[PDB]
């Protein structure tokens, strides 16, 4: 449980449902490696996105699919995806919990971090 | 567990612990009357306000003493407290979170809003 | 003028114009008097609520009526307004723009402080 | 100028200054390529970034150091950067403003899509 992702939807006034979440991490050379992918549950969440062996320092991306939940929805929305940009792990491991509030034309994202 | 209340603290990436919490409701001359109160736990949460009996349907005032919060911390911010304000249970019971996230000088809120 | 308040809306992703701010500055006997008041513009904005001369220091509240701007759109909204509390202090920056971005179910405001 | 960029500050209350922002235009190969870039002003602006000539519908991504800027105040950051991805269309309005609310562990994002 080193990484958790947390939607909110704040037209609804609900948790966001089903929303598509990708990770990826930046690899030696640069480049945005695949690293772990899920859909939120009913209460909005997304766990089992990865290991504490696997979680290893890194730049990590989380990108949530904004998109494809608004169209699913009925609704046009303006930006792609709400993407997380962070370092992980890097004075040892951490659990992360990326969370987002998203309306149409606007999205806010937190963190919260702490030591296990 | 009709009403609970979660507080984030951007600056720190952490649950906001030890936040009072004030809650008023509109009477019939239209003051507010004391409702309920608590504090944040270690998790940002505050549970127990209130029973599904004694939350009736009304207007509601929840104060967040964010003031105070970051004073304690030895930070000067810009708000006195954060509120929120809103009509409950005009279509009978339902669960009401009200989350709020906090920075010295601005802050989020938002409610998540289920049917038991 | 000491005091702009700025209004968006995150679900057009527009200002939110012809919303209805009233300003209010806490009395000795810790009752809110009005202070100052209008409507937003076609820019989302508010300007000449106040002079230097009337914007003491002292605690003030901006209730943005966030419930009839949803509503004369077509939207369920959740709250019945947005309110911001704040100090106003000398000691600090002299014009205040106090922003407010609107949700039907949420909303985040900030200030801005500069001289 | 149909793109500006402001960028605001949550813990001091300000304009956020002499941020840089990067905007790439998604090309056909689904890299990111290069569009524009600046640093914002005094007041939290970028203004200039491109010209209606130049900003065709496409996917466009607006990259906004907001570590260094964080860093140049000695403030520990949690994000190495803040990104905003999103599709230009005709069909809407023709002036677009991306805005930006930083917190060190957050940031809020907004359009203002507007004739
Ligand atoms: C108790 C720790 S937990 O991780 O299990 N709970 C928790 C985690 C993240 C959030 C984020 C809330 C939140 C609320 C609003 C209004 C926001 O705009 C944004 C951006 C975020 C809330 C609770
Ligand atoms: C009037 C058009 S303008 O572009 O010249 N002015 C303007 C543009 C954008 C904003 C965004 C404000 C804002 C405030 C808060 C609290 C936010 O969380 C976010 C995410 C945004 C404000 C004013």
């Amino acid at each position: 449980c080193p990484l958790m992702v947390k939607v909110l939807d704040a037209v609804r006034g609900s948790p966001a449902i089903n929303v598509a979440v990708h990770v990826f991490r930046k690899a030696a050379d640069d480049t945005w490696e695949p690293f772990a992918s899920g859909k939120t549950s009913e209460s909005g969440e997304l766990h089992g996105l990865t290991t504490e062996e696997e979680f290893v320092e890194g730049i990590y991306k989380v990108e949530i699919d904004t998109k494809s939940y608004w169209k699913a929805l009925g609704i046009s929305p303006f930006h792609e995806h709400a993407e997380v940009v962070f370092t992980a792990n890097d004075s040892g491991p951490r659990r992360y919990t990326i969370a987002a509030l998203l309306s149409p034309y606007s999205y806010s994202t937190t963190a919260v971090v702490t030591n296990p």
